[PDB]
């Protein structure tokens, strides 16, 4: 299991636009086009991703490359924070992966503020860090896909996704 295979699981691949969990216009394996409320508004932004015309459809290899891209601007913000970088570096591969989703889950700004949590995680506490990360909203809301990273951060292994 990979990355890539992981965050398919969990947001699915539709290719025509659809809500997301919080009404949000969306498009692929989880790429927001916008918070506005406008369909149309929609239907622009993502011909502007795409560079044509779509009318709302786009097909899978277009929904595979704005993947492509957000998991790798997903990486850089990581990288690129102050807060997260250092957690990250500190990490195994698994454990890196667990913090990529919720970084393309959250944005990066809404994951820094796991403050708690990404001390625990820099210190290698899993259960405690576990324990905190479900005491948020982001839990409450989307408990499975929230549960299956946390077990992943918790344990460092792929297990929630067999
Ligand atoms: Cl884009
Ligand atoms: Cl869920
Ligand atoms: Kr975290």
């Amino acid at each position: 299991m990979n990355i890539f295979e992981m965050l398919r699981i969990d947001e699915g691949l539709r290719l025509k636009i659809y809500k997301d969990t919080e009404g949000y216009y969306t498009i692929g394996i989880g790429h927001l086009l916008t918070k506005s409320p406008s369909l149309n508004a929609a239907k622009s932004e993502l011909d502007k991703a795409i560079g044509r015309n779509t009318n709302g459809v786009i097909t899978k290899d277009e929904a595979e490359k704005l993947f492509n891209q957000d998991v790798d601007a997903a990486v850089r913000g990581i990288l690129r924070n102050a807060k997260l970088k250092p957690v990250y570096d500190s990490l195994d591969a698994v454990r890196r992966a667990a913090l990529i989703n919720m970084v393309f889950q959250m944005g990066e700004t809404g994951v820094a503020g796991f403050t708690n949590s990404l001390r625990m995680a820099q210190q290698k506490r899993w259960d405690e860090a576990a324990v905190n990360l479900a005491k948020s909203r982001w839990y409450n809301q989307t408990p499975n896909r929230a549960k299956r990273v946390i077990t992943t951060f918790r344990t460092g292994t792929w297990d929630a996704y067999k």
